[PDB]
């Protein structure tokens, strides 16, 4: 038992970590085969900041204009090509430490793990969330670009996003493996601010269950409620909207621990209304929305 | 930007995992260089557990009594010996990922990364303090047992925790990898309880500077404090007492940012007295006191772990 924010560990990302030098600008990349994935503002100067024409700057690039360090090796750039905003460097060497992979575009609520990475190495691990806004609330400096968030359910990496810049509010916006940016955002420093951020009701849900599971009761209650009128109500407490969808995903927590999703949807309209009292829900007096209902499973069972 | 619970890369610790069985025990074992260390429990059944003869039961073994998995192949057991609460297997060959480690004991309040594993295998991958009570709020099921801690200093990973059992209260005990227990338990399914934990004050400021750096100021005022004085209040918390050791080490964090210990000392006197009135401090209504000084510069700072 116990309930911990927990990350997937992280050595199959490790070993695919390196560092990707043009001009002056260095920054991190991902080694998987033969080619190396970083965000292609690599190729920007001080210069190109506000409008960079990246297939002009790209052009006139060379494969030897690209410095690629793994470890303590420099790797041969054999040829480069730009898929929307991250960049493909095609290296003479397969890394023989590339894992069984693919990348997955993720939708809002969904987390992965995180390996901050500086000069091509490996500095920490920590868990994240797309939030609605399609940000993530991260923890990155200077050099940070590049690293990446991913999942891990079996033996198999799932890369679901390249991180590029941090927004005036401190959130962090990024892209996913193909080169999308998640949400409004461009890779330029024109003026960008994300939207008013919103709680994501059924992880809230989805954690609600995990302190059944691990022996919490206190916060239940006699009543249920219709999926409208709790939705009338959350999203006057800035909680995403809860949709039928949402409801059937935690149908198995709800058969597990014998509470109706909407009767637990009661219990979280009453936590709104009354705050915890001086009283805790598994280590916390705010209610906590970056774990999934499948990580609340995975987790706990 | 950002502050977040953070683990050390978990890279170096993976390529040790192993799995050992015992009869019908499985639990997971740590493989440097030509020994498995894992619990001693190992070699009991759930009768053995009520009150195990850990010596009589370990004479009676042979070395093909333990079955060594890692990945996919079988490693040959060649002796066996028990130190305090740890079984040592002696294997035909050396672990070629073995990294550059060394074994040591932490002290409550300091923190390290588990890495979760089941049947030799790792899950998971997170962050912990060592409480004042000697347990770990961690998160284990069955057959976590034999899952380790540590931290990484330059390119040396330091062990200083191997898993052992959960306590009634759900809260989890272990051992260093010389087999000695944090706190004061036995290896045996008996009644035990932890004491009344505290709150770890010197991480408590730590975490009060993080926030500051990354702009979070609310709760600052114009006091200080005395360290007698502050440890009056503390006391009356149920936090630890802050040492002038404890002081020294903030140093650093009070030079950057410009708040002296005893400074923050009177910012967190007054959070106790009059709590955080519909505030939060880096997202959290809680006071957190899970991340080290260490921590709070390494993670503002960014060094790296190759
Ligand atoms: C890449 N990423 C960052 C960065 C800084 C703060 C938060 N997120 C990302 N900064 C730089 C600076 C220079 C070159 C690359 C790069
Ligand atoms: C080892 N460890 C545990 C355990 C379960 C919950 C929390 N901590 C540790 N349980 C088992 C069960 C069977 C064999 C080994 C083992
Ligand atoms: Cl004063
Ligand atoms: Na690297
Ligand atoms: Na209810
Ligand atoms: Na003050």
């Amino acid at each position: 038992s116990g309930f911990r924010k927990m990350a997937f560990p992280s050595g199959k990302v490790e070993g695919c970590m390196v560092q990707v030098t043009c001009g002056t600008t260095t920054l991190n990349g991902l080694w998987l085969d033969d080619v190396v994935y970083c965000p292609r503002h690599v190729i920007c100067t001080s210069e190109d900041m506000l409008n960079p024409n990246y297939e002009d700057l790209l052009i006139r690039k060379s494969n030897h204009n690209f410095l690629v360090q793994a470890g303590n090796v420099q790797l041969r750039v054999i040829g480069h090509s730009m898929q929307n905003c991250v960049l493909k460097l095609k290296v003479d060497t397969a890394n023989p430490k590339t894992p069984k992979y693919k990348f997955v575009r993720i939708q809002p609520g969904q987390t992965f793990s995180v390996l901050a990475c500086y000069n091509g190495s490996p500095s920490g691990v920590y868990q994240c969330a797309m939030r609605p806004n399609f940000t993530i609330k991260g923890s990155f400096l200077n050099g940070s670009c590049g690293s990446v968030g991913f999942n891990i359910d079996y033996d198999c990496v799932s890369f679901c996003y390249m991180h590029h810049m941090e927004l005036p509010t401190g959130v962090h916006a990024g892209t996913d493996l193909e080169g999308n940016f998640y949400g409004p955002f461009v890779d330029r420093q024109t003026a960008q601010a994300a939207g008013t951020d919103t709680t994501i009701t059924v992880n809230v849900l989805a954690w609600l269950y995990a302190a059944v599971i691990n022996g919490d009761r206190w916060f239940l209650n006699r009543f249920t409620t219709t999926l409208n009128d709790f939705n009338l109500v959350a999203m006057k407490y800035n909680y995403e909207p809860l949709t039928q969808d949402h409801v059937d995903i935690l149908g198995p927590l709800s058969a597990q621990t014998g509470i109706a999703v909407l009767d637990m949807c009661a219990s979280l309209k009453e936590l709104l209304q009354n705050g915890m009292n001086g009283r805790t829900i598994l280590g916390s007096a705010l209610l906590e929305d970056e774990f999934t209902p499948f990580d609340v499973v995975r987790q706990c069972s």
